[PDB]
């Protein structure tokens, strides 16, 4: 093997061979492993070793070359070292994997002693590849944060059962860019399509043994590879995905990738050995004093995102998806791990690396500001470049409309972009990603049809999933029921949807919530790739869809919601009025009836009756007319006193 160069990261062909690079601070020797047409394996030590980077060059190596790594080093259970050359490892920067990660006993690295059985026969291989994709004139929409509306969707579930999409592309990357979806997305009014993880992932062994699979995809095995199962053309999925991205960009729609950098599919010490564990367990992961893993993600392991080599690796990965795939931003799963040096720091290595990266600092950065370990709760403590998922808005809103036990003041707070949380530093209202629901938990519809979760299909006897849903089945457990039950919850769904799309901040709507999508009571469908999870369009509600689309287009017309500036007492952006159209007093905010009016930019008014009985609300001065979707366009009815439904609302304009 030639000496090659200590960069770039991974394997890159240059016309006369391939240059292989691999990081490892504790490896004693690295063997590039190549395979011929007879499956026979050929091994070569990597000549190069600059710093902590091992490198080499294979002259005449052509794209399509299957390879893997074999790393020698200390096998010290107590010190957190797990080097086991008996197991073929994957290049952590591999851009394409060949093979499936099906459960197998040969994969385990070993407990106190390294398992000596060779795993080459059933271990997916990496594939040298070249990218000649022509981007033509694709440019980033760069949509203002003040006019952003995110739509969380699952690549397969979004179009798998869509009647208007050609059967052979449903559930694939190709579908995302088909005229049917692009048109729908545009007419609905969303600006950013956020996809559940698309970095090649595997199904954990525990899932495969239960006859299930990993549906969401929060279990990455190759962070630089595009998940092939969602591709129409697997051996060339990336081209397919980028074609869909061109289309979406042409229609002015952005693409945001949900991504996990906090853990790998290697899970805990009982999980399969794929890469990191055998390349440099000590460096890649957060190890405790006894050599075992720090389980701060609750997934088995936690990448040490503060380690310089890991920061390089991570930031290089994020850069790859932007430069090669042209995504418009990221949504970080269990983001707190990114700031976790031992403790969470807003100035942690990854954050400063992201902020100083000319490319990454230019895209949209969204975080789930926390992890499950003590000190991992970082709501409102992320760098000013990041926006944050506002889970407190999720629960607050649910409690306000479904439980009637939330102070009128707390709700007004959540509606005003949760200032008490983001109103610091140079952060704007848009840092608050408001959501009523998301992939985890109940769909919007199930929040009004179920009091309890029904996760028995997940195989854990309903022990899994959150127990704090703040839901209200309105009378009977389950979908359907009397016309009354149907109308009573339609009022709540309209109210929750309005709260979401009209609140100050960045709205994120969950795909399927516009049309009554249900998961039938399952509130943790992470392992369900079937109906109950896939969007059922043939059964979708056209009425609620239009109701939702009108809301989103109304928003774009309200200055107080699109300017993205904090509202100041009396500046005109908003006024809070009671049931008599009077400024709420001190008492009223504390224990007054849950009824108020929110007039924005003094031309739009939202009337709220969050009590259990129909009431009358006297509107402010002027001639107010209900507007779509609460009334028809060009509505001539002037409302002086609003007859408000129980736990409902209506919007007016003057």
């Amino acid at each position: 093997l030639a000496i090659g160069k200590p960069a770039p990261l991974g394997a890159h062909y240059d016309g006369q061979g391939v240059n292989f690079t691999l990081f490892s601070a504790h490896a004693e020797r690295v063997e590039l492993c190549v395979f011929d047409a007879n499956g026979q394996e050929h091994r070569y030590d990597l000549p190069g070793h600059s710093g902590d980077i091992w490198h080499g060059y294979l002259p005449d190596a052509r794209p399509g070359l299957r390879y893997g790594y074999r790393v020698h080093g200390p096998w010290q259970p107590a010190e957190g070292h797990r080097f086991n050359p008996a197991k073929l490892l994957i290049d952590p920067c591999a851009r394409q994997i060949d093979g499936e990660f099906k459960d197998n006993p040969l994969l385990h690295a070993g407990h106190n002693e390294p398992d000596y059985r060779d795993n080459a026969a059933i271990a997916p291989k990496c594939v040298v590849v070249v990218d000649h994709y022509d981007w033509e004139d694709d440019a980033p929409p760069r949509t203002p944060w003040g006019s952003t509306i995110i739509y969380e969707a699952h690549v397969k579930g979004l179009t798998y059962l869509h009647p208007e999409i050609p059967v052979e592309i449903r559930g694939t990357y190709k579908a995302l860019g088909h005229p049917v979806m692009i048109n729908y997305l545009k007419q609905l009014g969303i600006t950013a399509l956020e996809l559940l993880p698309v970095a090649q992932f595997a199904s954990e062994p525990r899932l495969q043994r239960m006859g299930l699979s990993n549906y969401w995809g929060y279990n990455p095995v190759a962070m630089f590879a595009l998940h092939p199962a969602y591709a129409c053309s697997p051996e060339t999925a990336l081209d397919e995905f980028r074609d869909a991205i061109k289309a979406l960009h042409k229609a002015g729609i952005e693409v945001i990738l949900d991504i996990v950098l906090n853990h790998s599919a290697e899970l805990d010490l009982d999980g399969p050995l794929f890469s990191l564990r055998g390349i440099d367990n000590r460096s890649y992961y957060w190890i405790r004093e006894d050599g075992d893993y720090h389980n701060w993600t609750g997934c088995g392991n936690t990448l040490n995102l503060s380690h310089p080599a890991v920061v390089d690796y991570a930031s290089a990965c994020l850069r790859y998806w932007v430069e090669t795939c042209h995504v418009d931003g990221f949504r970080f799963d269990l983001a707190a791990v990114m700031g976790r040096t031992p403790e969470f720091r807003q100035d942690a290595p990854l954050f400063t690396a992201i902020q100083n990266c000319p490319v990454l600092s230019q895209v949209k950065l969204i975080a789930e500001p926390w992890d499950i370990a003590p000190g991992g709760y970082q709501v409102g403590n992320f760098p000013p470049l990041f926006a944050e998922w506002n889970d407190h808005f999720r629960d607050a809103a649910r409690r306000f409309w479904l439980h009637y036990d939330l102070p009128l003041g707390a709700f007004a707070g959540r509606f005003a972009a949760s200032s008490d949380v983001f109103k610091r530093n140079g952060r704007l209202p848009s840092a608050a990603i408001n959501l009523v629901t998301a992939h985890d938990g109940f769909t919007l519809r199930d929040c009004v049809c179920f009091n309890h979760k029904h996760n028995e299909a997940n195989g854990e006897e309903n022990r899994d999933g959150t127990n704090n849903n703040y839901s209200n089945n309105h009378g009977k457990e389950g979908l359907g029921g009397s016309l009354d039950l149907v109308e009573r919850r339609r009022d709540s769904i309209h109210a929750l949807l309005t709260t979401l799309l009209l609140s100050q901040g960045t709205p994120m709507l969950l795909a399927g919530d516009e049309h009554g999508h249900s998961q039938h009571g399952n509130n943790n469908a992470y392992c369900q790739d079937n109906q109950l999870t896939w969007l059922d369009w043939s059964q979708a509600s056209s009425g609620l869809t239009a109701f939702t689309a009108a809301l989103i287009h109304l928003r774009k017309r309200i200055p107080a919601l699109v300017e993205n500036r904090w509202w100041e007492e009396g500046d005109g952006n908003v006024r809070w009025l009671n049931r008599y159209a009077q400024p709420l007093s001190t008492d009223e905010w504390q224990n007054g009836p849950k009824q108020l009016q929110i007039l924005l930019s003094d031309r739009f008014l939202i009337a709220i009756n969050a009590t259990l009985e129909v009431t009358e609300i006297v509107l402010p001065a002027g001639e107010w007319h209900a507007i779509p979707p609460f009334a028809g366009e060009d509505n001539p009815v002037i409302t002086a006193v609003w007859q408000g439904p129980a736990h409902g609302l209506c919007v007016f304009q003057r």
